């Protein structure tokens, strides 16, 4: 059956410019640098025995369907049609899934050293289809108090981020009413940036950065594939059982054992340790992985606590965080360097029952 | 001057909506007149002197080059204009085909017919817990599903003042067991008597072991899995299963406890101190892992080796199987889909419990 | 005096809408008077504490008295007043996006035929109120009746069916507070019909109904008019069936009622010139709500029987009566409606309540 | 024909730099981070008579920097508007537009009134979508000189189960107010300080207001809002006097003594008696019952002062409990509440209607010290 100019193009956007039967491109001779005649390669069709009922189908498909004198289908296939629209919809509005919520977590010391902007992660986060719609929230950890960073300090940080974020998971949106995704950096000590890591957890729509030195809030490489991950066993003993993580660096024994005497010592690392391991974010994925199936292994091994000493990048450490967050909880007490007791690993943070 | 043709091929190569909001601009939805509001934007600019021109850039090349053209909505269009440096030249090609790649993915799907879906999700994290519709719907799409609606989800009220006690579990079964009922009730006629289930979960385990067994009668159940990576996607879909290991349970009067170590390697220590005399037998995979859903054939996979070994555990004794699992969600739902009519004895579900320092603890009862 | 970027200037004169935000007092009197501008001769930007949204606009009255430092920072800290003062603004700014909105067209099989109601009549209608649509809009029929006519069964699958399309607006949250969206919808159907929408939708979310007119299609008559008096006529005492007769449309003959409800009691809600055209407005179906639930109330405390409504009203009225019948409190209703198959005597087509 | 450089900047300011028709900020890109003017002025009537709504006998020499002409408005929608000048006819779009104007002035008019926490509160337990939109509320306390650090708390009860209202219910809404909503507020705490106003309305059992309004009645600084059938949170009119509270006492004896509340609608005695057999019956009520009668809040608080005075008289007349049988509006229900936090601590059993026994009253909550 005949149609005018006027809706030929309509059909043929709603459809892509694709049979509906097939799949093929019809656009195929202008991406051969011939002319496109529209008429000639694809034939429009009522879908049943108003444009959003009319089909765009090629000359091959169009001739296997029976028609009557009026060009009208013999057989129904509004059905195939519509599901046809429906999926071309779903991805023709896919960039309004990427509503998000940008995040910058920072201590008071890096919030000095080396500030974050919004800008900064605004800009990695365009890049990526994430889609800010209100401003980024910037928040910096609650400077210590006398009692220090114990239990209800902890405790503080962690509704504190909670509160900030709920608020904003409020912010629905969207084609379906979806909560926007979370697009979070942290530049902290490895006990905050776990904590934050057990704030937010890893069962919704989040999107870790990293704060690179040479190319800050981009990723230096997404093509790069993610090392492989070195576990080394324990030995057999009785003494405390402690897991180094030598990612950024070699972590020394002789610190582990100093701060924790007698310690048995499990360790994963990388083949080259080393600060600017974070190439792109499956790194941060495949550090999980390989974390989880080793704790699984250790636990198995013993029901006492597990002391953590950990040379990371900030954003492996708030997956570390992130990993613990399942019903199942298993004790890891976390060390860090006092700087004010000559780097000496001390313990900082609890996790667990 | 973008020519006319290449104007068209632009509008149609995006299906007519801005390549960088999603937005429809064929359509005026607020006063319902269709009309193109959408605007041919150049990436490069036709002369050296606009946003993101480039001295080493032969103009006449890519007036009508469609890798240098995105159609976009006027605001989207007047704001990359005017940050040149907000939206560099590689980012704005990179999405605009990363955009064109997913329209051409979507037009070549071949139709799979159409499917309910369905999303449960609890709230016993102490993080928040939400599986985005949308990653659900393009998972579904993927595979040529589709749907009349953006269906049904189902969020289990929070954990109480005493956590997860004998009213949260009542209220677990009431969202299983009421709630799903009705809301598929009311689909009923516009998918039809007997339609297909696209379902995904992530709560408590016991909970999505009920679900399954509530929508394992059904027929056309399609399978779907929250990853921590992959979202909804399937991480490999070439991926192999992996082999399911069955350690058979010793012979004795003890209870009988069936513990899947699956995501993780369930601790023989918290089975007997849980069930003391317990006969363990035991499903497992040479590397316990959260990440081991490479795909539905996984799903598969599991539930054929348990299948087998639900029958032999159960010609075993008449008592209750006590089930201790460290599984994924989707095989937690798939369990459950056993229990339908396949095995009718009595199952009891151990969960790990916060109120009593990790120990397990009895929580549901899943019997005929 | 706080030096101005002349861009800045822009910036705080525009996030501020060129009002002081100590006295209210709107800045741009001079180009109201013809005479060109003097931004920065008229205000005086001045930081709110002891990045340029931290920057007040205050006239020169106000300004000299916040005593000022050298460069013009104050001396008291005025930085919740401000961000309130700002605060305020964006709520204002941003209330066009309180008008995302559900299109719901809801007819039944015959008046589809021949009165059928295009979506961009309503949308329309919709847009000139600040209701705006951002997808399609829902257009359904009530099903036909199976074999068994219009039983608890055919209700109970409107409602589901209704209540399935209404998921868009419990859902598709949106907005700069993720509300759900309003609901707009108009029906045209018969009257039992017509309460079982209402009932579907109910009346405690944002909701606005829209009403069919033979003149004016779906834009509102006459957006001024006072609503009528809805007079009442009590039922006489007795026994018999109480019979609560709404002429509103049109004058219900009242040997209709008692032919197809025997000894029925009447109770009557009219207005003193009942009319077709009578919803000029909106407030007219709320001013009907008023009266009607007014009048329920006196009838349901009169006696615990069943209510049997005998109504010529506008669709838009039915639909209102059926929403208000929502509470957890219900009385019984038994809905009668004319049968053209029997020579159009009224028959009782649906019941509501216990 | 064109508008000079001043009038768009005034344009731009009247606006506050947002788009009149959808509201969206057009000085500032949040996806990249830049501060910029992306929005456009738009004409409503135009320069020729052959453009979107043009008319042959408009002066379009005198309208070109007439304000009232004048829309900012973000590009897709003045695209909109300019090809659908039939969906957007210039009647429709001069009163769009004044109304956002007049809402700008409002707000920059307001004097500040200090802050409090946006509380909502609404139940599942109707047959309907029941949605207090947040937007809502925000703009009631705006225009009382009230704003908020942030959009607040919203809490919706879980819907009843299979079984109805139960016991498990009424557990549940036990948990939502005393546990859910409770940590809610100290995790705010410290955004908003010690002892800081409560800005709320509710929507949900009228037991449950009861028990929310016993829960947030220390509270000082509590601001009560009402949702409306016809004007949502908007006051209904804040001239109408407060309606006179008729109460009559009950008779002598020592049947269980009954409180019905006949204020949204006349409570049949019948139904009282039926479900407290020996019923000895006190009720408060006013001339006309109606769904609309709270047009204010002055309403709201003579009721609170007329029931005070009551059950201060009825607290001296019975060992047993007080049994409340109410219909009353939501707003009555957390203020009724909020007397039994410290002023009246007899012991008070709520009943309600039950969809489960054919509208018959029956025993819910009970409130007591
Ligand atoms: N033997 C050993 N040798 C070297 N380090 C060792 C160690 N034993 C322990 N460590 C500690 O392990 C962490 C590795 O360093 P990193 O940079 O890879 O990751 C850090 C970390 O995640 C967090 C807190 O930093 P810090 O407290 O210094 O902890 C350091 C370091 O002290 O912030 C990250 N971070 C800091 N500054 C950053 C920047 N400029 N850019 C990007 N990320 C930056
Ligand atoms: N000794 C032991 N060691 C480790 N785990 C052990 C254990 N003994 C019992 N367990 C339990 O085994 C489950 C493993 O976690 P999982 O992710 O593989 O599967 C879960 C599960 O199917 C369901 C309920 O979660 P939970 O109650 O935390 O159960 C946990 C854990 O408590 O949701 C899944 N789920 C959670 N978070 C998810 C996420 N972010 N993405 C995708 N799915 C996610
Ligand atoms: N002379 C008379 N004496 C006594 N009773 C008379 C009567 N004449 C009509 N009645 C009865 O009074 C009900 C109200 O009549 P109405 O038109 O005011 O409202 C109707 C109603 O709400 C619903 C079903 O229509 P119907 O079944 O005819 O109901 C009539 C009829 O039972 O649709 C509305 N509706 C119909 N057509 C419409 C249109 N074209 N435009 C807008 N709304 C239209
Ligand atoms: N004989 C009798 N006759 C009439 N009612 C009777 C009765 N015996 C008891 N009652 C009860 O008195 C309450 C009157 O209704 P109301 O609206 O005046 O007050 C309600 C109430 O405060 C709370 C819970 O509602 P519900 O449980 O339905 O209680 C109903 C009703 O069952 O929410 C309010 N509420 C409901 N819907 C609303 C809306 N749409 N807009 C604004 N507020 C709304
Ligand atoms: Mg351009
Ligand atoms: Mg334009
Ligand atoms: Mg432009
Ligand atoms: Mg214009
Ligand atoms: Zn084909
Ligand atoms: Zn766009
Ligand atoms: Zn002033
Ligand atoms: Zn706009």
């Amino acid at each position: 059956f005949n149609t005018n100019d006027e809706t030929k193009r309509i059909v043929w956007t709603q459809t892509a410019g694709h049979c509906e039967l097939c799949g093929t491109d019809l656009t195929f001779d202008y991406r051969a640098g011939k002319p496109m005649k529209w008429g000639e390669v694809a034939h429009i069709l009522p879908a049943s025995p108003d444009t959003a009922n009319l089909m765009l189908l090629c000359p091959g498909c169009h001739d296997k369907i029976d028609r009557d004198a009026d060009g009208y289908p013999e057989n129904d296939l509004s059905g195939l049609h519509q599901a046809y629209l429906e999926r071309i919809r779903l991805a023709a509005t896919t960039p309004d899934g990427g509503r998000a919520i940008p995040l910058i977590v920072q201590s008071q010391h890096f919030q000095t050293i080396n500030d974050i902007p919004v800008r900064d992660l605004l800009t990695a986060m365009s890049a990526e289809g994430l889609t800010a719609f209100d401003q980024g929230i910037k928040i910096a950890f609650a400077a210590p108090g006398p009692r220090g960073r114990d239990t209800t300090y902890w405790q503080n940080v962690k509704d504190s981020v909670q509160y900030e974020l709920e608020q904003q998971l409020k912010r629905r949106g969207g084609t379906y009413g979806d909560s926007p995704a979370l697009a979070v950096v942290g530049l902290a000590d490895i006990p905050a940036l776990m904590m934050l890591g057990q704030s937010i957890g890893d069962r919704s729509k989040r999107l870790i950065f990293s704060f690179h030195r040479e190319h800050l809030l981009r990723w230096p490489d997404q093509s790069a594939e993610p090392p492989s991950f070195l576990f080394t066993p324990p030995p057999n003993g009785d003494g405390p059982l402690a897991l180094v993580l030598s990612i950024s660096a070699q972590v020394p024994v002789r610190d582990v054992t100093d701060a924790l005497p007698g310690a048995r010592i499990a360790e994963l690392s990388i083949p080259e340790p080393s600060y600017a391991m974070v190439q792109n974010r499956r790194v941060i994925h495949a550090f999980r992985d390989a974390l989880q199936i080793r704790l699984s292994q250790l636990e198995a091994l013993t029901p006492d606590p597990i002391h953590v000493f950990a040379a990371i990048p900030a954003a492996l450490a708030i997956e570390f965080g992130a990993l613990l967050t399942t019903q199942h909880q298993h004790t890891y007490l976390i060390f860090d360097r006092d700087k004010e007791n000559q780097d000496r690993f001390t313990q900082t943070l609890q996790l667990g029952p």
